[PDB]
């Protein structure tokens, strides 16, 4: 006869994956191809960092010398530097996060004022000097690190070193979090340890 239809699986859900200092996730999409010109973005990730020094995050893909937006660790703290006129704004933290553990961040840019939380604590923000109130980007987003780290711009090594730990739960405007759909575009793919 018929037995009827259950929905009972439960795998897990802890997709972490674990980066080398040179693996780059290259995730190329799109919120809506129609308009393309956000007013504000927000970024939110958890990561298992494993040093001090080493960029997380680099998006852009819009112009050919604006609009530069990353997120990197210098010092044992993260940063969201962003300069989409010509001033970065480095929104360090103000929190360990070469822990080893799996910590929380976030940043909430609008028009030229950019912030940061690490797990929505004391925010570290900064803003530009309004010289772009209009910014083009297909919310790409490359995390980990860069195969052309010729973006860095200027900093130290942090971004000569890409990060070696483990992220997950990352999105941008509830977009991304697809880590091994665009991940694939890699040659290797990482987990991580301690499990």
């Amino acid at each position: 006869g018929s037995e009827k239809v259950i929905i009972e699986k439960a795998a897990g859900d802890a997709e972490a994956i674990a980066f080398d200092g040179r693996t780059y996730m290259e995730y190329h999409n799109a919120v809506t191809k129609s308009e393309k010109a956000l007013q504000s973005n927000h970024f939110e990730l958890s990561i298992k960092t494993e040093a001090t020094q080493g960029l997380i995050l680099w998006s852009g893909k819009g112009l050919e010398r604006s609009d530069y937006i990353a997120l990197a660790i210098v010092d044992g703290f993260v940063q969201m530097m962003y300069d989409l006129g010509s001033k970065p704004v480095v929104l360090r933290s103000t929190v360990p996060i070469n822990t080893n553990h799996w910590t929380h961040i976030k940043a909430y840019r609008v028009q030229r004022e950019g912030s940061l939380q690490v797990g929505n604590e004391a925010p570290i923000t900064g803003s530009s000097p309004l010289g772009a109130t209009q910014l083009d980007t297909d919310g790409a987003l490359w995390l980990g690190g860069m195969e052309r780290l010729s973006v860095a711009h200027k900093l130290p090594k942090a971004y000569s070193t890409g990060f070696i730990g483990c992220i997950r739960d990352v999105i941008v405007d509830r977009q991304e979090l697809h880590l091994v759909e665009d991940a694939l575009n890699n040659p290797t793919i990482l987990h991580c340890s301690a499990k």
